[PDB]
């Protein structure tokens, strides 16, 4: 006999490594780039129901081994074919957010499999990253082309440094980050924007509405805090205000995940007078701080390239070899 057999996304055989929300029809709801969803299955032909709430949100969907197929999701709800064999075998699947919330969330509802069953989920890593920052963090214009004018396709979590370097190191990643976002102020000097501290505590989005996220659903054992780049763009911050704002936000950070090891960084955009600010209110940081907990590693800058001063994908994979070194001495994974 022929059968499907068909899951919410919110169902044990689907493993999710990023922040999501539940909704009340089992469905997932996510913004932040790099949320991975994953199944490994025995059949002939999987589909997924999805929506995002723009209809300006991608995703990658990599199948096996094979090569990731990149798609712009529409803001109707729709039928996304994820793979289809003549026959019936054993096939992995991901589907991995491109997009970051800006740009909308996505909803994956249920999964249809023409087959047999759903196999026991894939196992993730016991080592867990989060990676906080901006749009260097979310994999903005990694995959841009020159000759084309920016849009929402030109983002990539999968190639983004903190995806490669979790990756090196075997581990989790969450990556929360928003672009254009500060410690303390957006990159056109508003300062009344979620900053980075704010956003932290959210499960997507950024409103008055914004889901609380719950800690304890990932606790991590690294924490790279990157954030900066648009807290200098208008000018130096003040000294006294942002280290006593940076110190505060770790110490919730210290508090939150008491199991793990911090570390800071300046980024890869921000160069001469304002990197050596920024790395310099870190080293102060951290002498308020006194946690033995509370690391820094220091990176190159990376100038992107003619066509938009963001890293390029060359340039993250630069980025991901400069840390790698770094956080095995730090974390002890020298693996």
């Amino acid at each position: 006999m022929s059968s499907t057999h068909t899951i919410a996304a919110s169902d044990p055989h689907i493993q999710v490594m990023g922040r999501t929300h539940i909704n009340d029809d089992a469905s997932l709801t996510f913004g932040y780039p790099g949320v991975s969803l994953s199944t490994i299955v025995a059949g002939s032909r999987l589909t997924a129901e999805m929506q995002s709430s723009n209809g300006n949100s991608w995703i990658d969907v990599i199948i096996d081994n094979h090569p990731p197929t990149s798609i712009k999701l529409d803001a109707q709800q729709q039928t996304v074919e994820l793979f289809h064999f003549p026959n019936s075998g054993e096939h992995r699947v991901e589907i991995i957010h491109r997009s970051e919330n800006w740009h909308g969330q996505v909803t994956l509802k249920q999964l249809t499999l023409t087959g047999t069953q759903f196999l026991p989920a894939p196992v993730l890593p016991q080592r867990k990253i989060l990676v906080l920052g901006d749009s260097v963090t979310c994999g903005e214009a990694i995959d841009r082309v020159a000759g084309e004018d920016k849009n929402t396709r030109w983002w990539n979590a999968r190639e983004s440094y903190g995806m490669l370097t979790a990756k090196a190191l075997d581990a989790q990643v969450q990556l929360v980050c928003w672009g254009g976002r500060g410690l303390i102020r957006s990159w056109n000097g508003k300062t009344d924007d979620a900053n980075l501290p704010d956003f932290y505590q959210f499960t997507l989005g950024d409103t008055g509405q914004a889901p609380q996220w719950d800690h304890h659903r990932y606790q991590p054992d690294l924490i790279i805090s990157a954030i900066g780049t648009n807290d200098f763009s208008p000018g130096i911050p003040d000294r006294a205000t942002y280290i006593n704002t940076y110190t505060r936000f770790v110490r919730t950070l210290l508090d939150n995940h008491p199991q793990a090891t911090i570390v800071l960084t300046e980024g890869a955009i921000l160069n001469g007078d304002k990197k050596a600010a920024l790395v310099s209110y870190i080293g102060e940081t951290r002498q308020q701080l006194h946690s033995n907990r509370v690391f820094y590693a220091s990176s190159s800058h990376h100038p992107g390239d003619n066509s938009d001063a963001h890293p390029t994908k060359d340039q993250h994979a630069a980025m991901a070899r400069e840390l790698t070194p770094q956080l095995r001495q730090i974390m002890d994974w020298l693996e």
